């Protein structure tokens, strides 16, 4: 379809889709964020913005006379709410009127050279700012068009420049192989899921499974890393250390604050373990596992200055706000946000990035006898 390959990005800086806002249409690149629910676009000059939404030029702009403030994990923005016409040139062939936050100030939000000027929050109204009566974009799209209430994401991030597809209203079979496995959306606010087991090199971390979901677990295209609650993060780091102990790395590396570097072409993929995350299935006590390679959790950092080497950041980090299944872990899966059936599907994507020894996988079913609910609260 004309929807394939409509995402672009730079590694670590998010993936974006081209959109238009206003009439006549103004073209902007917009970050695709399943971890939030506000649609906001740069609307005043900023050093890092190539362009921005000029409301004065749009005859369809309607001002809502209400300010809005959104604080994320590090960055934040503030702006003014209004509505306008919005299209996605390489998405469905439709036009919708949607809420739009016109960002007028921000701190640590825009990224120097990222090539996007806005953010599309694809999560549910419950977490929209100022409050849940601010209808999110996807909800407006569904209410206003015949578009089925589902979207899928194939994030590739191949080899600085990355790409992918966002398919709205459907499942494109050309984008995955093998089966689709579904995990229930536990609560419609973030895309909240439940992890029931974690293995490193097939070794179970042996924790009460509530710990994996302390205090929610989410699927978040707007966060780069796999983020893990402290207790789980330290347990994981210990095993991955143990598995790779033929080489020793500085603590700074494990903290995500220092690169590790090897002479180009010589990264020792084989010393690093795979990581399996088992997700609650659609039937009681059944699960499936998604298995991730170090090619996804060792994120390359492109830098012409360090380019006699290949250099990497460790893309697993600690969270005090729950587990976040970020871009790391979505890359090389085809992930189906099936809102209509309150579930999220995972399959191996046409762009999985594997060894001649190992491959990322989505596989099941697994059964557990332990009658314990893994949901935290
Ligand atoms: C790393 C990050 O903060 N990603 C944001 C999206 C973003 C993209 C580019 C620049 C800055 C931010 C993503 O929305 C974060 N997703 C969740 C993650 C969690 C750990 C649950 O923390 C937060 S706070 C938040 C904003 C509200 C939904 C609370 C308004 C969304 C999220």
């Amino acid at each position: 379809v004309e929807m394939v390959d409509n995402l672009r990005g730079k590694s670590g800086q998010g993936y974006y889709v081209e959109m238009t806002v206003g009439s006549p249409p103004q073209t902007l690149n917009i970050l695709v964020d399943t971890g939030s629910s506000n649609f906001a676009v740069g609307a005043a000059p900023h050093p890092f913005l190539h362009r921005y939404y000029q409301r004065q030029l749009s005859s369809t702009y309607r001002d809502l006379r209400k300010g809005v403030y959104v604080p994320y994990t590090q960055g934040k923005w503030e702006g003014e709410l209004g509505t306008d016409l919005v299209s996605i040139p390489h998405g469905p062939n439709v036009t919708v009127r949607a809420n739009i936050a016109a960002i007028t100030e921000s701190d640590k939000f825009f990224i120097n050279g990222s090539n996007w000027e806005g953010i599309l929050g694809l999560a549910y109204a419950e977490i929209a700012r100022p409050d849940d009566s601010l209808e999110p974009f996807f909800d407006s799209l569904v209410k206003q068009t015949h578009v089925p209430n589902l979207f899928s994401l194939q994030l590739c991030g191949a080899g600085a420049s990355v790409g992918g597809s966002m398919i709205i209203g459907g499942i494109d079979h050309s984008l995955y192989t093998g089966s689709l496995w579904y995990t229930p959306i536990r609560r419609e606010w973030y895309y909240e899921v439940i992890i029931v087991r974690v293995e490193i090199n097939g070794q179970d971390l042996k924790m009460d499974c509530k710990e994996y979901n302390y205090d929610k677990s989410i699927v978040d295209s707007g966060t780069t890393n796999l983020r893990l609650p402290k207790k789980v993060f330290e347990a994981a780091v210990k095993s991955i250390k143990a598995a790779s102990s033929t080489e020793k790395f500085p603590d700074g590396f494990w903290l995500g604050e220092q690169l590790v570097c090897w002479q180009a072409g010589t990264t020792p993929w084989n010393i690093f373990p795979v990581i399996s995350l088992y997700l609650m299935g659609e039937v009681t006590n059944q699960s499936f596992r998604i298995t991730i390679l170090p090619q996804q959790y060792l994120r390359p950092v492109e830098d012409v200055a360090t380019s006699q080497d290949d250099c990497y950041k460790f893309a697993i980090s600690q969270s005090s706000t729950g587990t976040v299944m970020g871009a790391v872990i979505m890359e090389g899966f085809y992930v189906v946000f099936d809102r209509a059936r309150k579930r999220i599907g995972f399959a191996v994507s046409a762009c999985h990035v594997h060894d001649e020894f190992r491959t990322a996988a989505v596989e099941g079913p697994f059964v557990t006898l332990d009658m314990e609910d893994c949901g935290y609260n």
